[PDB]
C-alpha cells in the first residue's frame, strides 16, 4: 500500500536543514497515517565538502543540479536556495518535466511566481510559494518588515535616536551588520510586490513601489507626530483602483486607534481592506526557519494527496479616495498662526488641518483629505519642506 | 457531465450559497468538469418571501432531502440542534457528505458528527467565524473578543462616558443589541464560541456550562476609568487555557493591558488572540463573517469535497532547534488607602506586585498580580467587602 514519495531539495541553509529534520521526526506518523514514504534522494548544496551535522551526512549530496534535474524518478522538488538566476531556469526545467514544486525562496517577485504557476498550470504539475497567509480586496496596509518596526518602536518607547536604535537592534541581533534592506524598505517592498499579486492578482515590478526606508526617521517626528495623535510606522501599502495598483513602503503616521498603531517590536500585521466586507488583519511575528519548513512539509503531504488552479466571482455582492499628509516645513519665520493662515489660504479643499511646532523655525501640518500630496505647491510658496509622510487612519 | 446537492436552510447565508454556485457554474465545470445542481432547498415555510423568486425545487419536507438517494452533499445552513443534528446524522449515515455553516453546533455536536462521517467515509466540513475560524497544533492559550454587541456597548461607554444602560439603549437604537440583549449582554454567545475555539484549539470537547461566564451588565464607568487609569482598558475576553490535560474556559469582563494587541479592538470589532510554542503570539481581527464570506467558504469546501472523492495528522516538531492577576474592589473601607495597601500586603499570600487605586466613597482598588486564584473569598474572611474581582490580562 506504501508508495514512495521521492524528493529533492536545492539548497541546505537553516530553512533546508528544517525541512530535512522536520521530514526525519515525522517519517513513521507519514507513513503510518498518509500511505507514502516520503525519501530524500538528492539534497543540493554548493559545497559538498563542507564539514556537516552526522543526520545530513546520510542523504545523497550533490554540486551538480542536473543530477537533480534529470531524475525522472523524483516527484517533488523542494527549492529553498534563494536566488533568480540561476534558480528560476531551474524550477522552469524542473516544472516542464513533470515535477511539482515547493519553494519558499525570498527572492522570487510577482513576475517570477506568475511565470511558475502558468508553467507549473502548463504541465498539470503543483506549485508552491512560502513566504504566518492565504474575490474583493481594494486596499492593504502592512507592518512587513520587523527590524524598521523594532526599531521605531525602540525610538519611540525609549525616547532614542534612530541611530541607537539600530545599534540596539543589531546588538539583538533583529538587524544584521548591513541592515540596508530592512532600514531602506526594500524586504517590505518586495512583500509588497508579492502581496499585490496574491491580493489584487497584478503583477507588479519591484521598481513600481514607491519606496523610503525609516533611515530619516527622528525622534522629533515621532514626538511631533505623538502629540498630534499618531504613532510613526513603516508601512508597505497596495491600493487597486481602476485596474492600477499604486503601491508604497514608507514612513507613515498612523493614528493611535488604528488597530495597526499597537504592532510594536518585531511583530508584522497585514491589514485588509475590501467591498463590502469590514476590515481585517493578520498580527503575528515573521516566519523563522523553522516555521517555514513546517509550512514546506505540509505542503509537501498537500501535494502528495494530489493524484486547481481560479478564484469565485462575487457579484452576488449586488443582491444586498482622497490622501492625508504630515508635512514639516523649516526656515520659517512667524508666527504658527501665521504659518497656519498661509495654509488654510494655499491649500486646495480638503476636510481638515492641524499644525504643531517641531523645531525652531519648524513647523508640521497634519492634512486630511488632499487629492494629492501638497508638498510642491508649499514649496512654490516659499516654504522649505523638510519631508513629508502620508498619514492613515484618520476617521 | 453531475454533482447533486441539496441545502438545508435558505436565509442570507443559503441565499448566498446559491447566487455564489450561479455565478460560478461555468468555471466549476471548467474547473471540474462536473455540474452542481441545486436539486432541493428546504425552507421551514415556503411562503414567506423576498431573498427573489427562483428556480430552483423548495420543500418543506426534510425527508424528501433525506431519502433522495441521488444526492451527493447536503449543505446545511438552517441552524438549530433539533432536530438538525439528527438530520445531518441520516445524511452521514447514508454516505451523504455533509456541509455546515449551522451557528448553534457546539464541540460535542461537532466531535459526534466528525466520527460519524469517519465512520461512514465521507467529509463533513464545518463553517464558522469571530473567516472561517481555523485557523487550523502547538495552542496552550486563546484570548479573545468574541462578541460584536457587548464590545461596541463597553466602547461606547468607554469613548464616549455614558452608563452601561445608557450604551445599551444605543446599541438597541442602532440595531447591534435585540430588545432582549441577553445572549450578547450576559456573554452567552461569546461562551459557544469559546466552546468551539476549545475545541478547534485544542481538540477537547468541553460543555456551554462549563465555560465560566459572567456579562457585561454590571461593568461601570467607575471601573472603566479607574481601570483607565491604572493602564487598562476593559473588555468582554473569552478565554481558554489548555494546561495537564484541562480546558479551563472563561468568558468575563477583563482588565486588559492597553499596550496589548486586544485593547485596541473596539466596536463591534472581534479578534482571536492565540498563544503557543516557542512562536510568537497571533491574532486575527475583523468583524463576524458576514453572510456573503460564509457563503463562499460553503462553495470553496464544495469544490474541494467534489475534487476528492479518492479519503482526506499533525506535523510534530519537538527538536531543539501560568499565575493569575486580578483587579479587586473593596468598599465600606475606613481608613486611608495607604493602611489598605498596607492591610492587603499583610493579609495577600505571597505575590509578585500590588498597586492600590480610589475607586469610590470608602472603596478601593487593587491591581494584584502573580495569585494562584482570586483573593475575593480571603479578603472577605478578613472582614472586607469585596464588590468585585475581574481578571487582568496582558500584564508583562
Amino acid at each position: 500500500h506504501m508508495k514512495k514519495l521521492n524528493i529533492a531539495l536545492l539548497g541546505l541553509g537553516t530553512v533546508g536543514s528544517g525541512v530535512v529534520k522536520i521530514i526525519e521526526e515525522n517519517r513513521q506518523q507519514i507513513q503510518d497515517t498518509l500511505n507514502k514514504d516520503i525519501v530524500i534522494k538528492h539534497i543540493l548544496v554548493r559545497d559538498k565538502s563542507k564539514k556537516r551535522p552526522l543526520n545530513i551526512s546520510q542523504y545523497h549530496l550533490t554540486e551538480d543540479v542536473n543530477e537533480i534535474l534529470n531524475d525522472d524518478s523524483l516527484d517533488i522538488i523542494v527549492e529553498v536556495m534563494g536566488g533568480i538566476e540561476p534558480t528560476v531556469d531551474w524550477l522552469r526545467t524542473a516544472l516542464k518535466n513533470k515535477k511539482h514544486v515547493i519553494t519558499a525562496n525570498k527572492d522570487l517577485l510577482a513576475v517570477h511566481l506568475k511565470l511558475l504557476e502558468d508553467l507549473a498550470e502548463e504541465n498539470g504539475v503543483a506549485l508552491k510559494f512560502e513566504a504566518v497567509g492565504g474575490n474583493n480586496i481594494s486596499k492593504f496596509m502592512g507592518i512587513l518588515n520587523g527590524t524598521s518596526n523594532f526599531i521605531l518602536s525602540k525610538m519611540t518607547k525609549e525616547q532614542t535616536t534612530f541611530e541607537e536604535a539600530l545599534d540596539e537592534a543589531k546588538r539583538l541581533g533583529f538587524a544584521e551588520a548591513d541592515p540596508t534592506d530592512d532600514v531602506e524598505g526594500v524586504d517590505a517592498a518586495r512583500k509588497v510586490v508579492i502581496t499585490s499579486y496574491l491580493s489584487f492578482n497584478q503583477v507588479i515590478k519591484l521598481n513600481d513601489v514607491k519606496r523610503r526606508g525609516i533611515s530619516g526617521v527622528t525622534l522629533t517626528d515621532i514626538n511631533v507626530a505623538d502629540q498630534l495623535g499618531y504613532k510613526i510606522k513603516l508601512i508597505g501599502k497596495g491600493i487597486y483602483e481602476n485596474g492600477k495598483v499604486n503601491a508604497s513602503v514608507e514612513p507613515t503616521l498612523i493614528d493611535k486607534k488604528h488597530q495597526l498603531a499597537a504592532v510594536e517590536d518585531e511583530y508584522n500585521a497585514i491589514y485588509v481592506i475590501g467591498d463590502a466586507v469590514g476590515d481585517t488583519m493578520f498580527y503575528g511575528k515573521g516566519a523563522g526557519s523553522l516555521a517555514t519548513g513546517s509550512a514546506v512539509v505540509s505542503d509537501l503531504l498537500n501535494v502528495a494527496l494530489f493524484f486547481l488552479h481560479p478564484p469565485h466571482f462575487e457579484l452576488k455582492t449586488d443582491k444586498t479616495e482622497k490622501s492625508n499628509f504630515f508635512v514639516v516645513v523649516n526656515h520659517v519665520k512667524g508666527s504658527i498662526e501665521n504659518f497656519e493662515n498661509e495654509l488654510k489660504a494655499i491649500l486646495p479643499f480638503h476636510r481638515s488641518l492641524r499644525v504643531a511646532n517641531y523645531d525652531n523655525q519648524s513647523y508640521a501640518a497634519v492634512i486630511v483629505g488632499l487629492e494629492s500630496s501638497p508638498e510642491e505647491l508649499i514649496t512654490k510658496h516659499g516654504y522649505e519642506v523638510d519631508k513629508v509622510y502620508p498619514v492613515e487612519g484618520v476617521l
